[PDB]
């Protein structure tokens, strides 16, 4: 079943080491792939082998790599190890990029996910050389068929002088028709378009990325799998941190501040996000809708059991076990998924207007609810701000979870002062960790203190906490949000001089 | 001319005194006013009077205050005075509010402009006992004409039990007609409606705000000006920072990055303002449109001479000279500005979509381009966010202006790391000082840095900040945003402890 259906095209076949050789030093290349979904991965290894060999007869050979979001070892990781990437956006999670950008060799900046199209068309990234993207299938009319996910690939192959396709055999034939391109003005020049989605499950583009044939330099033929790691099956902290929330939800219901199907979902990459949906495939609201950035275990797990009727997202984030799964059930799920751009999917006009419900993980947040995603002691990359900026904003409730400590309890995950801000007080009403859930709504910095250090804290620290709350209340240089500069960051020095916040 | 042309709310009509004491301990109240412009006078100035006597006899008398923005003497500094205001949302610009929040004698919390209606909806404010709106007039079918803002006040008086209006004589009738209000869903229950604009000049709605005639309880005939505040001539430091800023505008035109016309331009509140729209006043610049929060003085001069089309917005912030320039003229300047209600003028769905050029003030940043918009060393509240967070991160531009230094050089505007943080590196593209301007686009941290020091810091401070990262390079727990926890907030701790950033040479500081 030839997957290059369109005749013409099939004379652009070549191996990935000769597409590579269209890459050249200094090179922008934007390519498929979000969270371990539909990156490339052929071609990156070709380039990686090229660019060491490069490396050692003195060559400089390195690119400007931007992404939907985070790839896989075949891209981000053989790159890295080829100290081949120079500058990386906008959203990471292999290990080996990790260590690039944490020891300051790969520069890296994490855009919110729903700008990234939108930059790039600016001209923010420089001007694109290549686009690379993984498909399912070339149509006879030339379309494109992406795979596990869309990401920022239609804008990619509208800014860049070439392109190269990456056709996958791995990936399922029957994703095609799971994806809506729209052919409108998103993230181009203003005036922009509206978008015309009022309705979580509603379409309005088509099946096939475009992009002109005569800018397609090469076509490569490919066989390998997405990988991404499983989840954390849910312990005893993280289905505690579920039954609050469903509490919550229910108790928000009885008050009638949210219908019986509550609102469209958004959950965020994680496993503590991914956890909560694992409670909701069996909770007491029917009829539920996904709005998301990416569709992980849980959510799959939600349609399976009939609680949520349809999910939309840019992407798929599934682990191995379930990726084989949906593969061989993709009758059933084809129906209920809808793989959109990213810049659509995270868009703050559509998530407001729908109203969706915003619930993602965390690094650490502060007494006031300051919230910190991605820097360890304010410095150290984790993964990414992602997308959790725009739904977090744009949201209708905006919920952030988190085991109460890290690090086997040497870690406070509730701190004086977040050590690197991603989401201020304003963007962030509900805070849940296994000791309990912090509602914010309508209160004043020092009243978020009092809720979050009572509700959220772990007993280990909350005393610690309420000692320096106390005393910054006295001795503050302004009583509006008490602070005492001299110990505020101190926790993560502790942290960093002994590996523990728990003094001796 | 009588301004109350429905005849049956005219028996509604009783004084001042008499409609404050529909008020009572522990109400939730909504108000019209921003920016010092369309906030209630008579009946705030009476409701004072009422709580002093209260509280002299050892009776509890105090408010939830939910407005539009910013208010005037008349509102906030007489309700402060009497200590009056246990809750108050959503900005606030006068000083004896401001002393009574930062003593924590009124809880505040300062949400995103755009956002404060949906909120209110939501309920997060509880339910609102009483509407206060000031008005222009009254239409034959009972429509409430808004005066010099329309802020939140349709959304208050949806929500409130009970409403009263100050109808305003000192307002110019012509401001009838000004105003374009929705009756769409903008911020209530979803699934919300598209709010259809796609033009800065385009109207969606009607010139009056609707209320159901039996919810009006008190009407209140008022003749009292709107208080601001006086004119800030732009010094030498302000003209450098719009100076360098058009220097930009020209030449993103020149490599086609905007159009001649430039875009839609939302300008913040505040003194550096003024000085970039005198700029552009006498710039290259032609077909200008405003999409802004607010328009001053320097607007209202453009529009006169043509060299801008329209100015959309939620309300004025003038000076005084300005507010009659406009009031002699109304007749001309009601046909090139639109009034619409804050969640309409800042909605991130529509900011984006016309592709707006943010430009706003900042406390502080940090060196990797973090901003401090509120809270002076993280804990004494100046202002609040406004709808700054709104433009900036919805913006086709985002960029952030002031004076490189603050209380006369003894503080740096730009730090290790801000003391508080309102608007994240991704939500800031371009920095202007008096120093220089830094375009962060497309920049890691560590390289935005580097633009920042080199570009805006103070020469006084410069050596300072590039100390501290060269440090923090070398030892940071992490290199992708490298700080030194130990003196992140020692410059804030050291202005706290000795009134100045600057250190003293009688002890060792490594970039000596
Ligand atoms: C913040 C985030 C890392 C949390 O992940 P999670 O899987 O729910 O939480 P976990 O408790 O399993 O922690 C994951 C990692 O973060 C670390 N971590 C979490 N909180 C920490 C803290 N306070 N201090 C230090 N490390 C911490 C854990 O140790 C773990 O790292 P390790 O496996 O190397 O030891 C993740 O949600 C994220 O990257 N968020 C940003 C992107 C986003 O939210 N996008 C939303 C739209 S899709
Ligand atoms: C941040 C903000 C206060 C700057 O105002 P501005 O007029 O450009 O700047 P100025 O340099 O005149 O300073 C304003 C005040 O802040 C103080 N200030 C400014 N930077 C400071 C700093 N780094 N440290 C301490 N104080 C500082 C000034 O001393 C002055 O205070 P003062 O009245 O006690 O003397 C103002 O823009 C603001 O409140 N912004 C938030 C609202 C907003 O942006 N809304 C969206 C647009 S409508
Ligand atoms: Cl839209
Ligand atoms: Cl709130
Ligand atoms: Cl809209
Ligand atoms: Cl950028």
């Amino acid at each position: 079943t030839e997957r290059i259906r369109n005749v013409a095209l099939r004379s652009k076949v070549c191996p990935a080491e000769t597409a590579s050789e269209l890459i050249k030093h200094g090179d922008v290349v934007g390519t498929s792939g979000f969270t371990g979904a539909g990156y490339p991965k052929e071609v990156p290894k070709a380039l990686a082998q090229r660019m060491e060999a490069a490396h050692d007869r003195g060559e400089k050979y390195q690119i400007s790599l931007i992404t939907g979001a985070s790839t896989g070892p075949q891209l981000d990781g053989e790159l890295a190890k080829a100290n081949g990437v120079y500058f990386r956006s906008p959203f990471n999670t292999d290990a080996t990029m990790r260590n690039r950008i944490n020891a300051g060799e790969t520069e890296y900046f994490d855009n919110h996910l729903g700008q990234v199209a939108g930059r790039a068309v600016q001209g923010n990234y420089g001007k694109f050389n290549i686009a690379l993207v993984e498909a399912t299938a070339i149509t006879e009319d030339g379309g494109i068929v992406p795979t596990s996910s869309v990401g920022n690939s239609q804008t990619f192959l509208n800014l860049a002088e070439k392109v190269i396709i990456e056709v996958n055999e791995w990936q399922n034939p029957m994703l095609e028709g799971i994806h809506d391109i729209w052919d409108g003005n998103v993230s181009g020049v203003p005036t922009r378009d509206i978008v015309p989605i009022v309705r979580a499950d509603q379409r309005v583009g088509g099946p096939v990325l475009r992009v002109n044939p005569d800018k397609i330099a090469a076509i490569v033929r490919t066989n390998d799998r997405d990988r991404n790691a499983p989840f954390a099956a849910p312990d005893e902290t993280a289905k505690a941190i579920a039954g609050y929330l469903l509490d919550f939800f229910g108790h928000e219901v009885k008050q009638n501040r949210l219908p019986p199907s509550l609102l469209p979902l958004q959950s965020g990459v994680g496993n503590v996000a991914n956890a909560v949906l694992e409670g909701l495939k069996e909770g007491p609201f029917e009829n539920l809708v996904g709005y998301s950035e990416v569709i992980q275990d849980g959510m799959l797990a939600m349609l399976d059991s009939g609680r949520m009727r349809i999910a939309s997202a840019s992407s798929f984030s599934l682990s191995p076990e379930a990726a084989e799964e949906i593969n061989n059930r993709m009758d059933f799920f084809r129906s209920k998924i809808i793989l959109r751009q990213q810049d659509v999917s995270a868009s703050p006009g559509i998530i407001r207007r729908l109203g969706c419900i915003a619930m993602n993980g965390m690094i650490e947040a502060d007494i006031y609810g300051n919230v910190n995603s991605t820097r360890v002691m304010g410095s150290k990359m984790m993964n990414g701000i992602g997308g959790s900026g725009d739904f977090a904003r744009s949201s209708y409730l905006s919920i952030f979870l988190s085991p109460s400590t890290a690090k086997g309890g040497k870690i406070s995950a509730i701190v004086p002062m977040a050590a690197h801000v991603d989401h201020i007080m304003q963007d962030a009403q509900i805070f849940v960790t296994e000791q309990g859930l912090a509602d914010l709504r309508g209160l004043s910095p020092v009243q978020r203190a009092r809720e979050i250090i009572s509700k959220c804290a772990h007993p280990d620290y909350r005393p610690m906490l309420q000692d320096y709350f106390d005393r910054a209340l006295k001795n503050s240089f302004g009583k509006h949000t008490p602070h005492l500069l001299t110990e505020a960051l101190s926790w993560h020095q502790r942290f960093i001089d002994t590996g523990t916040m728990l003094p001796s």
